[PDB]
């Protein structure tokens, strides 16, 4: 019932800039933080962002602090991730999620959209 | 203005309830976490209960657990306190208060609504 | 050394209602929160209420918020879910859990029990 | 001495901007979280914006989200409070202050800095 | 009534200990995190340290940090700090203090104890 | 890019003592709490202490407690367990882990260093 869908990923240049949404439905959406979770090939997920349920809050992980702006609308149940100066290291699956003792199992998170950064 | 209007209180007698309410106006309700703060006479304010800005987490002090219940209606801008099997050392001026990073200063609470528990 | 061992699941009805227990022994119970993860057929777990050492805060996801309550009594080292109004999408295997970066690793979970909603 | 110097404050037309600085010694600043405090005429101090000891982690009141953006160099020991879109309501001696469990007294806050907010 | 005492102040020399001792009652001490609380001459109160209701987490003020140590006895409702390497500068009135969402209104604190250190 | 590197494992009699060391690079080591994970034979992991990033704070499984100690300097940017009064249920794989919304995935932690307690 809880879904969570992306949309915003695909190929884009060193440097360039990209925004992912990610739509949620089934659970009040200003009720719960929110984060984006990165997978890089073979390597294991990792929070990278995340954002309170009113949007008062946001923690950033080293890797994406200064690039990179989580944000949502309530009003419009979506939550964002502005990513800027993007680099190679970005490459990967990005997916969000909903919090949880940290974020929820991996059963609930989006669909999965992959960000590729190539010249 | 950020506004807190109390109301609810009066005169019980011991073992009676009470339903205290809270309006709020001024700031986005369900953003913030929200307390009941007592003021017994002669007493320091102490804060007897805590819900989250959902309303999906609530707090309660020892002196109030099992007996009061704090809910919140986000569609109104309504916090509540249920108070039953209620006794003379619950006779207080109640507030209700915004978190700050814990509670609010004392300017933003109500003008508060004094319950008096007596035979 | 840790153990959780759950009691009181079964068969119930559509909008019955039924209370889950958790015995726990091998740590001071009142030293850690607790809380119960919902595993339905074919879906990830999921934490679905939580309550602090003392019992003095409980939180509740918004698919049980109204309908369960998480209690327990550190006299009786045991915790409880009183499970109301249950429904067809409540049928699940009911796990308990001490609480850990969020919750501890499945191997350390009550042993399962499982709920089943059939008129 | 825990020591810390605010300034940057002054005279601004409503729309206009300002930066307001806060210099920290006496303690290592890194270790701290740090709010921004207002204090404006006739009102109770109300913290508007906390960052985290890292800076990885931010948090903006309601009245000052989408104009405020707090920030620190820990390198430098000084913290910052980016004003925008200020109007007459932001008028008020602006103060840091290190997080205690929650804000630290007020005597160990600044002298302050006035910002005054007019035509 | 809740009620908090302090005692094992004193006199002491510079680099000597003392251990501060504060005894609880009216209240499940275990359900309650608690602090120590700092007020020197002419200074605001500053709490120094904080340990969980179990026991199990603990916190030190930078000023403090590895020479005193707070610990906690439940079953005999005692909170205790092992002050050493005592310096002039840790002259002051001691007072234990129930977590509130952050620190309990003074109100609340003991009558305190006299720590002096002197040649 | 981040790497966390554990040394100091190895055999230990019964009653011994044995200081684990987890050196840290590719990011600001003082930015994030850390934690000792273990890891018996056959067992889930577990999160037997955990540090804040400043050194402030530490936190301790019941397990441990009493015996254990978790420590870092960050100007040498490593983090250490000081275990003591080895048992022969200490007997496990430890990992160094950064937090995360509780740790990160195991991907991230330490390459893990056994600890063998036996006569």
């Amino acid at each position: 019932e809880v879904q969570l869908v992306e949309s915003g990923g695909g190929l884009v240049q060193p440097g360039g800039s990209l925004r992912l949404s990610c739509a949620a439905s089934g659970f009040t959406f200003s009720s719960y933080a929110m984060g984006w979770v990165r997978q890089a090939p073979g390597k294991g997920p990792e929070v990278v962002s995340l954002i309170s349920g009113s949007g008062g809050s946001t923690w950033y992980d080293d890797s994406v602090k200064g690039r990179f702006t989580i944000s949502r609308d309530n009003s419009k149940n979506t939550l964002y991730l502005q990513m800027n100066s993007l680099r190679a290291e970005d490459t990967a699956v990005y997916y969000c999620a909903r919090h949880a003792p940290s974020t929820e199992a991996p059963d609930y998170w989006g669909q999965g959209t992959l960000v590729t950064v190539s010249s």
